């Protein structure tokens, strides 16, 4: 009975009608490949050519996504494989609008992210004119889809940066409904709004614009990507109770400190007999709580990444962090401000090395994502 | 019915007693992480310290391997996961013996690989004193096991290079028993000797040494690893028939050209009505055939890798090639010489960018791999 649950993600097709696009709601597949692209020159250097280039890329990816969602990848590489929940998300960067001389079409929510004091960003791992998020429950299905999509729009597009990520597969999960863990061992995702709830929808969806020139993003979502390296050598030096105090939750059960189940509320007022706070003043979940951030909320849909070791022998692995929200100004941005400015204990164990913001529009029946922008 | 088949690799434990070590025979898990290590510099520049460091690393990995095989990874990262066929292989490079001032313990089979004319090797991605091959049907189980093993022997060891690879998962396979494909779309593994038969064992197993100094490798196997980049952009320009001519087999069925089924024997004498060879004179499978190589053969147990795009724009993806044999001189080496010297049609679509040779000793009772050598 759990056996069908364990096979379900590999067996089924994704819901291609998921809003605003696939890759946000629903069960997340075990594998992801996030790819940021720039428009190639000299098309990018002339606004009319850039608009034409954007149209070409966005339409082409939308056409292939339709076929991939319905039939899977074309190649022999994916022959004999099940659909594996293959899903394609298409996004647009603020710099695309700049290249098209279309700053008047740029919603306030697409403003560049602030610099933060803890940033350790590599410029070539940041930003991008365009984005594909490709996901699947199988890495061969995924690689075939990725190669197809990237080759389809060459040479009008060029890859700027990309990163592959994973979670545990449903097939190897004792409970395929359990929330996934990250490479620090932590259950990661608990506080996300439930998939049922209207709260999920309110959290990820952009409210209608007051300016009609910005309305192409009505019903869309914004994605903030952060490539966050984990300092696992330093992390391993900590005993379990200290690791738990960095976050504010138990490692084994995922329960808040002071609680007993993963789903128990995080009680931030709880004190010991001697007056000490049970969850420390610098605990991650204390500083990230919506109540500490003017009500700010997001859906975190991240993946683990493992890129081995760098030339100095330091581990290059971490969290491919992905936050979805209707407006970064009331989602990622204030929360990240709190983590940085209020001294999140997790700061000392992490390094943000890549970053991007993308607008992910909703497209009607017979249109491609961004068609309202490019043809408007 | 096939449902249980699809779940089996994720559900089961690996056979910890597989010979000479796990990771060579048996069903291969969907994920691999190959890690090459060097002794750290305190340990390495003095033979007495190097011998101590080698014993420490090999014993520790063996102890952890036993626990991993039995109960899975310790860490919370793999909590709530099934065993996923987790398996650990431990290997030794010739350079370890040099560091230990034990060069005369190196069997002939551990001699450095030749340079080949097509080599495009980056030094940072070649060699190593020591090797771990860690495999599992799940990437989270794999990553937890890897983090445990690498941490266990730090700082006596340091990572020199590593590469992660994948195959299709059993869970997503229409037929979990079908042979896996590579990123060029080709069925890959067909001509490997069958596992339940004498030829497989003769092919992978080092025969007993003439001299006690080399007996530590009796019954072991040798791994040749090659990181082979595929020129996939160039490959895509070819139509299907021309792709098939590069290899000598059909893409859809995996049959030899001229045949109907994957398992049909290759007919290297066949010609068409024009007098044209059915399998091209430079087809990969023609040049790689044991009878073009005085009987040389090997067991190929490779994985696909995907490392995105380099700064120069090139797609960094391909085949993590892994050949197992009792002696590289009667396996990988003479075959590679043929592919290079006779102009394999596949050469122009591939670049060998990393390479290593490791000795993988036979496991015994309550000893660790290499204990015969280090003690
Ligand atoms: C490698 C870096 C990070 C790690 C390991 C991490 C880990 C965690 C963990 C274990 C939890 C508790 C379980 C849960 O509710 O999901 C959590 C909660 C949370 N994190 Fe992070 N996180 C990281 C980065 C970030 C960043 C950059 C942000 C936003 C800017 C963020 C925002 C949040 C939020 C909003 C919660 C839920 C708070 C609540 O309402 O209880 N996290 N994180
Ligand atoms: C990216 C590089 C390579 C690719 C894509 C590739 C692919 C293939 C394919 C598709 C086959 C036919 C199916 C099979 O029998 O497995 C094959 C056969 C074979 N390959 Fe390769 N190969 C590569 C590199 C090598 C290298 C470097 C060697 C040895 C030095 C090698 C040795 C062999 C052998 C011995 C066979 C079986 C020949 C026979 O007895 O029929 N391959 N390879």
């Amino acid at each position: 009975p759990v056996d069908a649950q364990r096979l379900d993600m590999a067996r089924r097709r994704a819901d291609a009608n998921a809003a605003p696009q696939p890759g946000i709601s629903g069960r997340a597949p075990a594998f992801v490949h996030v790819i940021a692209f720039d428009l190639a020159e000299p098309a990018r250097a002339e606004p009319a050519a850039a608009r034409e280039g954007a149209a070409t890329a966005l339409r082409t990816w939308a056409e292939h996504a339709a076929r991939l969602h319905a039939d899977g990848p074309e190649g022999a590489a994916s022959a004999g494989l099940l659909p594996a929940s293959l899903m394609v998300t298409i996004g647009i960067g603020g710099s695309l609008l700049e290249a098209m001389d279309a700053a008047d079409r740029r919603p306030d929510a697409l403003a560049d992210l602030p610099e933060f004091a803890t940033d350790d960003l590599r410029p070539r791992w940041c930003g991008g004119d365009l984005m594909l998020q490709v996901g699947a429950e199988d890495p061969m299905v995924l690689a075939a889809a990725v190669d197809e999509l990237v080759a389809a729009t060459a040479p009008t597009t060029t890859v700027r940066w990309s990163l592959r990520g994973f979670r545990r597969t449903a097939a190897a999960a004792q409970d395929p409904d359990a929330t996934p863990r990250n490479l620090m061992g932590q259950i990661d995702g608990t506080a996300n709004p439930a998939q049922d709830h209207p709260l999920f929808t309110r959290t990820v969806t952009a409210p209608p614009a007051d300016d009609p020139a910005h309305a192409w993003m009505d019903g869309g979502s914004y994605l903030v990507v952060r490539r966050i390296r984990m300092l696992l050598d330093e992390w391993r030096r900590l005993d379990v109770p200290d690791r738990e105090r960095v976050i504010g939750r138990h490692l084994d059960t995922g329960a808040p400190l002071g609680g007993e189940k993963e789903t128990d509320p995080v009680v931030l007022t709880a004190r010991d007999a001697d007056g000490r706070l049970v969850i420390p003043e610098d605990a991650h979940v204390r500083l990230a709580n919506p109540e500490n951030n003017l009500g700010a909320r997001m859906v975190r849909r991240g993946y683990n990444y493992d890129e081995g070791w760098r030339d100095d022998g330091v581990r290059d692995a971490g969290l491919l962090f992905m936050a979805w929200q209707g407006n970064p100004a009331t989602g990622f941005v204030p929360v990240q401000r709190s983590l940085v400015e209020q001294g999140d204990a997790l700061n000392r164990y992490t390094r943000h090395e890549g970053s991007a913001l993308f607008a992910v529009p909703a497209a009607t029946a017979d249109r491609y994502p961004g068609q309202d922008l490019v043809e408007g």
